[PDB]
Parts: structure tokens; C-alpha cells; sequence
């Protein structure tokens, strides 16, 4: 169903693109001849990424460096990126504040910083981007976790932030549908991926089979291109099977059948 | 299983207790002879609530008015509620910021405010209350919604905050299980209730199926008294059947049992 040609000449933002899955998504998109604007705080690393993009065959490639603790920077970044590409077809929200596995004691600072960078900035990014995306019938891809669907210890702040994205973005997806905004929203639920940060964070306590970041990046990109609601990716097929929430879908649907302005009408 | 006598002379905080479901939890707890401290912004209204509590037979009843937009008020409130009662056996976190059913557009401020009042304050209140609760082996009750489990239009900010409640609190519940912290956590997933806020906000055409707030309040108390992880309450038993998510239990235990 998917063809890499689908991304040729397309206009794409990737946040969190200095390393990990973000860097990989930038590279896959370059290979397909996209225009790409990448972002992160290290300008020095971003420069290297931007170079291997050009090398790979990107229609173009630029960076803008900054912290997504700064909502003003979030807004300005999207405008600056849009000017650079003359538009925007896809927005890949991927970055997070640095975290590590710990029991939770009192760190309200960390819960709040997590909610700001991981959640609030995804919203501020979306609001800046939407005019451009509405005109191009674009797509928003929101990168998330198993831990944003199910409960695990040692990541409370991080999980609250990721659960937050599901509720916010899944809700506004219903709104776009009834009010005919033809922008797609794709939520990506990943298991352990073999990025360097993840492998460092985990080398103390139960690793299981991390999955490969290269195929992960491409699965995320396939999802967004195909306008799927959700992408799942994990090294175990049991875990894949059990992530779907069929009865949530039934509940959401019974509501929509009963109350959408367009109940009858197809 | 549940007996009213279980709450007799117990030390309980109830937030958002000036109106709706929380007011009703205050009263039910009063009939059972609990010590209760209530909170919210409406000082005149909270006073009348407290009066009715003594009348109904509360061991004691007091209020402390304030806004849960202010994290430092949140902290101080638990310390004060603790001194008044000597301790805390149960923390019922129930309040929310004002919300209407609207399509989302630009209002980052509303998203932030929802996150602070509906979610961050709950976390600040847990931290302040955890020592007392540790030494009483008590219970934390977090009130949430179907819209904290499933996605509906017209409540984006609100759902973010409730989903966030689930992720944070179900995560630390796992932590207390591993580190043998003997405090229970109960997440309540509510359908439409006949509180005056809901009836103002929701159209006439759905009013039919709003559950009674009195029964809703007693169920919340029962769940936490019995240390149940979740409590479901909705006027349709069909919605209740569908709310459970066995797949998530399994994934959680597939990790936990290693
Ligand atoms: N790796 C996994 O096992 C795993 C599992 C589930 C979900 N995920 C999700 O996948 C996404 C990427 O994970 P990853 O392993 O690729 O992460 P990573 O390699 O550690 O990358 C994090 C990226 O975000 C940037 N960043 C950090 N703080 C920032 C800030 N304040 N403002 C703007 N950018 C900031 C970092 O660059 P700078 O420091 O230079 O700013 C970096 O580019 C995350 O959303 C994560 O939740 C990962
Ligand atoms: N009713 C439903 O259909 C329904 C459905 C699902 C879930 N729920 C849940 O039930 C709980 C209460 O619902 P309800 O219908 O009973 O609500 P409600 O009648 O409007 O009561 C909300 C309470 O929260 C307090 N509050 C509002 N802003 C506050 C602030 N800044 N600081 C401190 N307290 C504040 C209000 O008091 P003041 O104005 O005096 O401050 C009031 O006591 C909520 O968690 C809600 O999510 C209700
Ligand atoms: C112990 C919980 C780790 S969080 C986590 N858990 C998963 N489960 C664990 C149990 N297995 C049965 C399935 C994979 C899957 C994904 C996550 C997960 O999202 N892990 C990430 C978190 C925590 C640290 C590692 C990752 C990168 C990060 O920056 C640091 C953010
Ligand atoms: C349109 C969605 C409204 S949010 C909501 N939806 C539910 N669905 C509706 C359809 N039913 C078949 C199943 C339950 C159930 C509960 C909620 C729900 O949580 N409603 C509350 C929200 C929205 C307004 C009413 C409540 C109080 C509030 O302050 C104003 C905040
Ligand atoms: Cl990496």
C-alpha cells in the first residue's frame, strides 16, 4: 500500500531529530527526497544530521535549534520552518525531556517539566502548524509509548505526559472528523527501541529485546503517510496483539453513531 | 463486604466538596460518623456544607477555602487538615476547573489551567499527604471519567488531564506494590451524573441517562474503603461491561511477574 515516492518533495518537520528515532526519521525522509526541517537543542549535532540528509538525497534540509520548554520558541519555530519550505505537509512531534528510571518521591519539578516539554509543547506546535496543514490536507504524527497506554513503575511523570497526549490528540481527532478538518492524526505506541539513551537508561534493570530504531522510524513514517490512527511497534508479537483496545473503539463508536451532527448522511 | 462502620471516626479529606459529587461524599461520610475536612473556593457554601455534616452526625467537620490553581495552597491545606484531625486515613481528590463542551481552537491557557487544577494539584496533594497516609495505611481516591478512558469530542483539555491522572496514579500504584508502601489507590471512572454542573453543560436530549449523585458518592467511598483499584459507575450496565480492559492488565503483569 505504501510507496516511498509518497514522501517525494513533501514538506516535513521532525522534532527531537538530533539523535534516536528522530535522527532516523530525518534520514529515511531524506532518502525519499523530502524537504525536512529538523530541531533539537544541540546546533552542533543538528548540523551533522542536516549534512547526511543532503547527502542521502533530501529535496532540501535545514535546522533550527532551541528548547521546547520555551513555548514562544515552539510557535516561532513552526513559522520559521514553514517559511523555509514554503509550506508544511507533515508534523512529526517526537522530542521529550530527558528522563531516567526512578521511583517517584517528591519531584514536582520533574512532573511539571515533563508535562511542559512532552505534552504542552506538542499542542503549541500543533496550533502553530494547523493553518499550513489545513491548506495541504496534511498530517500530524505524535510519538508515544506502551507506557502511554498501560501502567509501569519507574516512569510516573513520563507516563502521565504520554497518557495526556492520547486523551488530547484522540479527542481533537473526533473533532476534526465532525467539523471536516482534513488533517490526519497518528498516535505511535512503541516498546523499547534500541536508541542510545534508552539503552543507557535501561542497562541497570530488565532489558528485554529492544526493537531496531531504523525499522521503527520507517513504520512511524508509513503510519503518517497512510493516515492510520495508531501505529504499534514492539519486538514481541504478544505485546503487539495486547495493545489494541477493541472495547474502547466500540464505546467511542456507539457515541459517534448516536450524536455526531452527521449521524445519518454519507 | 462494605459496612458503614468502616468509616466511623476515620480522618478524611474531600476536595471539590462545595458542590456536586463531593458535597454528597461529605454528607455520606458525615452520616457514618467520620472526621471530615472539606475544600473548594466558595467559603459561604462550604460553611453550610460543614453545618449539615454536624447535623448528620460527623465526628467533626471543618472547611479550608482556596484555589487549587495555587500549588502552595495545596501543600499548606493538607498540613492544616492533618493538624486539625491528628492524621489522615483517606484522601479524596475530586475537584476540577470549569469546563464547557466546545471545539478546541487556540486556547493554550485553558489546556494549561486544566492540567494544573485537574492534574498537577492532585500530585502536589498526594506528596503532602503521603507521610500521614503511610502511617495510617490509608487510601487515595482519584475521581475521573469515561472521558479519562475513552476519547470524545468537545473535551480535549479535560480528557488530557484525566488520562494524565490514570497514567500517573496507576504508575505509582505499581511503585507502591514493589516498594511495599501500604497505601491504596482507587481511580473512579464515572458516567454522566445528575450534578448541576453537568445538567447546565449538557443539553436536554442527554439528561435522561444521568446517574444519581447520591448513589455515585457512596460508590466512590465504598471502592476506596475496600481498596479496589478502580470503581466504575454509569447508569448503563452496558457501558460498565465495556469499560474494563483485560489486555492492559495482562501487559502490566507480563512485566510485573518477571
Ligand atoms: N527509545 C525508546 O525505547 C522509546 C520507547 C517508547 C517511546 N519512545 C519515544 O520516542 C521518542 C524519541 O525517543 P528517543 O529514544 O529517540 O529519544 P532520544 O534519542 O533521547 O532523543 C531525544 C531528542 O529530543 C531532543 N530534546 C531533548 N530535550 C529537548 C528539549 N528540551 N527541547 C527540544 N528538544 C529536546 C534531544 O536533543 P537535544 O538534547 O540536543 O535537545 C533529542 O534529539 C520519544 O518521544 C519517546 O518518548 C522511545
Ligand atoms: N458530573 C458528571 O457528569 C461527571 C462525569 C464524569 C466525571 N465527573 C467527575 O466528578 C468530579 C466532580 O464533578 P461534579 O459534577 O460534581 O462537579 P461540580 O459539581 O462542578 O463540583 C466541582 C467542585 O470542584 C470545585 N472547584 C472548581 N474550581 C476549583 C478550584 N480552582 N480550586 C478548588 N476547587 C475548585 C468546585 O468548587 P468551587 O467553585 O467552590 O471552587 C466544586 O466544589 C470531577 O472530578 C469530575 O471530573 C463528573
Ligand atoms: C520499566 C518501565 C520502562 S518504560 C517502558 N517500558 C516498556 N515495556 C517494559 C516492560 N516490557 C514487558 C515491555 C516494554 C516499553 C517502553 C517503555 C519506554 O517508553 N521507555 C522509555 C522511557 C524510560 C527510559 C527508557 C525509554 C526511553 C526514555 O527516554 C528513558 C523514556
Ligand atoms: C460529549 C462528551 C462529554 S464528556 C463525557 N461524556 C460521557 N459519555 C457521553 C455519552 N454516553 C453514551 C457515555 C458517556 C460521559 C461523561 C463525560 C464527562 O466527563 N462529562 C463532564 C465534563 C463535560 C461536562 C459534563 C461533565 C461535567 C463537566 O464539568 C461538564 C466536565
Ligand atoms: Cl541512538
Amino acid at each position: 500500500e505504501f510507496r516511498p515516492e509518497m514522501l517525494q518533495g513533501k514538506k516535513v518537520i521532525v522534532t527531537g531529530a538530533s539523535k534516536g528515532i528522530g535522527r532516523e526519521m530525518a534520514y529515511h525522509l531524506a532518502k525519499m527526497g523530502a524537504h525536512v526541517v529538523v530541531t533539537a537543542r544541540s546546533k552542533e549535532t543538528l548540523q551533522k544530521v542536516v549534512s547526511h540528509c543532503l547527502e542521502l538525497g533530501a529535496a532540501s534540509a535545514h535546522y533550527i535549534a532551541g528548547t521546547m520548554e520555551d513555548m514562544t520558541f515552539a510557535e516561532q519555530f513552526v513559522a520559521q520552518a514553514g517559511k523555509l519550505m514554503g509550506g508544511l505537509d507533515m508534523l512529526i512531534l517526537n522530542h521529550i525531556t530527558n528522563t531516567s528510571l526512578n521511583l517517584f518521591h517528591d519531584d514536582i519539578h520533574h512532573v511539571r517539566k515533563s508535562m511542559e516539554v512532552n505534552f504542552l509543547s506538542y499542542v503549541v506546535l500543533t496550533v502553530a502548524a494547523l493553518p499550513m496543514l489545513k491548506q495541504s490536507n496534511g498530517s500530524i504524527v505524535v510519538v508515544s509509548s506502551l507506557a502511554g497506554k498501560v501502567a509501569y513503575p519507574l516512569v510516573a511523570a513520563y507516563s502521565a505526559s504520554k497518557f495526556a497526549l492520547d486523551g488530547f490528540f484522540s479527542s481533537i481527532r473526533k473533532e476534526y472528523s465532525v467539523s471536516r478538518v482534513n488533517v490526519s492524526i497518528t498516535l505511535c505506541v512503541l516498546g523499547l527501541i534500541d536508541t542510545e539513551t534508552a539503552m543507557k537508561a535501561v542497562s541497570g534493570i530488565v532489558h528485554m529485546q529492544a526493537a531496531p530504531k531504523e525499522e521503527c522510524a520507517l513504520e512511524i513514517i508509513k503510519g503518517g503517510a497512510l493516515r492510520q490512527e495508531e501505529v504499534y511497534y514492539d519486538s514481541s508479537r504478544w505485546t503487539t496483539l495486547l495493545i489494541r483496545n477493541p472495547s474502547r473503539k466500540i464505546l467511542e463508536e456507539l457515541y459517534s453513531t448516536s450524536y455526531n451532527w452527521d449521524r445519518f448522511i454519507n
